């Protein structure tokens, strides 16, 4: 009854029961991939406004899609990001993680400079194509584009960037795909934006902010940029949602912090992901 | 040679009947289906309270008198659902659905599927419409006062119970025209989504000597802890075999040396848990 886009961008049709949960569908994908470390992963969909929303894994999936999704398609992905990918035990887990981190770079959720894009491309081509070959390299320049279509609009810049990636590819001769993938993920893990999911909100004064979860806790960014704040997981005594508001209680403060979101439903969703991430980093730390 | 037995039907009616030495469990169950004109009998069976006051489903292919004699506190059996479907929309006959509805309403009212005040009101509204029909067929709605509408154990607040009862009467008025099979199907579709629905668990002890509750669900074998450590499910696809050696019910996990062992109080109990989990595995396999 279902369509899932995997991290390799392949669409698979999955025939599951009527009232089967999001967890059940997640487990069937994992079984297909022979993925054993499923806890890092989940499924998301485009809602009726085409905003991405992770599924509620403990509820029937059909009814979630019937009610909130424009189309009955879900997407496999990483919901819980680790501080160090060496914590991932099996190669299949690491490969799936690697595909997700590449998508985060391609989609700009983890911004990168041109230099960073070049260095990452160098490891990725070794991971994805094996050892450099002078003939396959020139063929590649015709088959595919190395950088996303809008990143380098300047012909000479694109050419020098591409040649630099080629030189790095040659320097990585002999790296196995799992090793190249690990080096790639070890660089992406130290990049700003890694493991962050943000949402618009307003603070108690009416100012526009970005709030979200990061490796270290709940963060608040003001348009200032002058002072970003993180409430570390260990310091958060409680979290709640009520109508459009998402709220934090800190252990060291009898003053709770309130964030106004767009929706009652958005507040509930943000609260749910923040609670799940708090639980994860409690276990993982 | 003869046992004066007793059966409580799902409408809480009691029916006495004598039991021969050769009367088997499938036989007595078959008679109950005849009395109800019930054709989809496979979901249903008979259980009794054993001498330790736990529910035991009868061995259908073994003589019934002997079972009640060695194990039952009294010669009373209870008609009930042994195999809970995940969607009651699969039940085909109106008789089948109605018997399922009686069972699900008993599950709610006895408290075995926990519910909130608001759910209990919503459910009672549909049940009243199903059981009594349109409110304006009655000179007075005073019958609401004479039948138990909600689960017992948590509604000692008399004022809250008053308003709950008034809200059930209002819902009943709003449900005028809802036919009995429709209200019953709504009732069941609401119950089937509730935590605890279809969940049956049996006492054992995990290898750490803690006292757990073990059962079979669509996803696999689940282990509950009364203290509340962490409910766990072993997925069927990960269970290579299940066993009842001596007083132990055990899972031979696939891909692993791991054998998850559970101590039961009886060699009889380990065999019963095994039979019931195997039977439920067959039932879920029969449903895609």
């Amino acid at each position: 009854v279902a369509r899932i886009q995997l991290l390799n961008n392949e669409f698979v049709e999955f025939t599951l029961s009527v009232e089967s949960t999001g967890q059940e569908s997640l487990e069937a994908v994992a079984q297909r991939l022979e993925l054993r470390e499923v806890t890092y992963f989940s499924l998301w969909y485009y809602n009726k406004q085409n905003q991405r929303r992770w599924v509620d894994l403990e509820k029937p999936l059909k009814k979630q899609l019937d009610k909130y999704a424009l189309e009955p398609t879900v997407y496999f992905g990483v919901v819980f990001y680790v501080p160090s990918v060496s914590q991932l035990q099996q190669e299949i887990t690491r490969y799936q993680y690697y595909l997700q981190l590449k998508k985060d770079i391609l989609e700009g959720s983890i911004p990168c400079t041109l230099e960073q894009a070049i260095q990452l491309a160098g490891l990725a081509v070794q991971a994805d194509f094996g050892d450099f070959d002078q003939y396959e390299s020139q063929d590649f320049l015709q088959k595919f584009a190395l950088f996303p279509v809008g990143w380098l609009q300047d012909e000479k810049v694109l050419e020098e960037a591409t040649q630099k990636v080629a030189l790095l590819h040659q320097k990585y001769r002999g790296l196995t795909a799992p090793d190249a993938e690990m080096l790639y993920m070890q660089e992406v893990e130290r990049m700003d934006g890694y493991g962050e999911e943000s949402y618009p909100a307003k603070d108690s004064q009416g100012s526009d902010i970005s709030i979200g979860a990061c490796l270290e806790g709940i963060f608040v960014k003001h348009k200032n940029g002058r002072h970003p704040v993180v409430f570390r997981w260990h310091d958060i005594a409680n979290m709640s949602h009520n109508k459009s508001f998402f709220a934090l209680e800190l252990a060291n403060k009898e003053e709770t912090i309130q964030f106004q979101t767009e929706d009652m439903e958005t507040a509930k969703y943000i609260w749910r992901l923040c609670v799940a991430r708090h639980k994860f980093y409690r276990l993982n730390q």
